[PDB]
């Protein structure tokens, strides 16, 4: 069926494939009377090589039409066909994630829904991932990230959503999801998992984990930094960017001096 | 307890090579360094470059033996890292009377071509039971300058205290700049009783060195405010010069990865 200069072919919810020139677009119809608030997070946020955008929006009658760059294939699928990833591959691909994650904090969206499901790669080349959708992120206002609608998928939820009633600091949430994410592509395996959904989440309150021997020194204090028990102590999204991982594989009691070069590569870093 | 010259050396187990020594003759009690006499004075020049100073720990004397050498040492009655986890957080009146003191050390230094390179509390150590009066505690891994030259690319110290540009930048970098940012992380430390970026793990802590972001709380003073963002500047050439921060106002001022609704448990 014709939109305007485009055909939409089947895809079985609302997704549909969209195509022109022969270029391959996807398409989510909504109707026109509630398109508005779906969009409004692309609105907001400011585009992003790792954020994927809306090309158009076309309006019919009944119906609001908006156009998406395709994908080819998700982070989550790419996971369990690749047991685990070399961490020059985790690492390419877990700062883009990053970048995506940072971006949106940077602009006051909060993710709420973090898993690897939501980044897919951009070209068959599948170097490049993106954050497939912002359908439901959430708005901040300015440098408030406060939040209380208790939604995701299990493996990726923090103690804290657990544990505390009322709000909680949803930027120290995404940031424990990016943790279990990390975990989940260097390893293999979640770091808290089982089928049934409230034996998992006990397993997340102990918060009992164990990061396997052939994670290197750097990766594994990187994961340990993410999935602390108590959310502020976690790195910010800016900061995790700025980690020495990444370059290494392209008051306290004691005022111990170390060997800095150790820790650093800024020939890596830039 | 073995004799040197007048002197019982007597040990002190945490102290590597250093052991307490006592005079015989007055009651005096003495730290003693001992290296082996081959490499002593490549250890001591820095005391012998370095014009003495009120607030730098002098040599008290020498001593040589056949294998050994003996560098004595006037005591310490603690150092100003223990001070502050002791005391929370210190009032600007003795903050500033003793972070002067400290900058006094660090800028004679500079003026003689000492670049201090492992900048922290714990280097400073009072020299009287007062507990009034600091002092440099020791000189043995400074760096001896040429002259006005100061760029270095050791890249050796405590993580707290590092310099954004150590961690960003390759090859060598300002010495002195980076004992700024170190003398920046210690007035911080003194007035709020926390490091302006802290993590248990070194390298946490050092991406967030790197992204800068640090909150001066509202206790603190106007003037010791802008005084500690003057040295924690990211550049280092906006940083002050130790000479120019012993003259800033403040002083004399005091399968399936699904979805689902978690509410349902």
């Amino acid at each position: 069926s014709r939109i305007a200069d485009y055909l939409l072919l089947p895809l079985a919810e609302h997704v549909s494939r969209a195509l022109c020139t022969g270029r391959e677009l996807r398409c989510k119809v909504f109707p026109i009377k509630h398109y508005q608030d779906k969009i409004r997070p692309y609105i907001q946020l400011p585009s992003h090589s790792n954020i994927t955008g809306i090309v158009e929006v076309i309006l019919g009658e009944t119906k609001a039409y908006v156009f998406f760059e395709k994908d080819f294939g998700d982070m989550h699928s790419y996971v369990r066909s690749r047991k685990r990833l070399r961490e020059e591959e985790a690492a390419r691909l877990f700062k883009q994630i990053v970048s995506a994650v940072a971006h949106c904090h940077q602009s006051a969206i909060v993710l709420g829904d973090l898993k690897l499901r939501k980044f897919v790669f951009s070209t068959e080349e599948r170097t490049q991932l993106r954050l497939e959708s912002l359908e439901d992120t959430h708005i901040m206002k300015g440098e408030d990230d406060a939040l209380s609608d208790k939604h995701g998928c299990p493996a990726y939820v923090s103690p804290e959503i657990l544990n505390t009633t009322g709000t909680y600091s949803g930027k120290a949430a995404d940031v424990w999801s990016l943790g279990v994410m990390l975990y989940t592509l260097l390893v293999g395996r979640y770091p808290f998992h089982d089928s049934d959904p409230s034996a998992l989440f006990s397993k997340i309150r102990r918060g009992q984990f164990c990061i396997p021997e052939h994670i290197s020194p750097k990766a594994r204090c990187l994961i340990r930094s993410l999935l602390r028990r108590e959310p502020s102590e976690r790195l910010t999204a800016p900061e995790i960017l700025l980690h020495p991982w990444f370059e290494s594989v392209l008051i306290c009691e004691h005022e111990t001096s170390i060997d800095i070069s150790a820790y650093i590569d800024p020939a890596a870093f830039n």
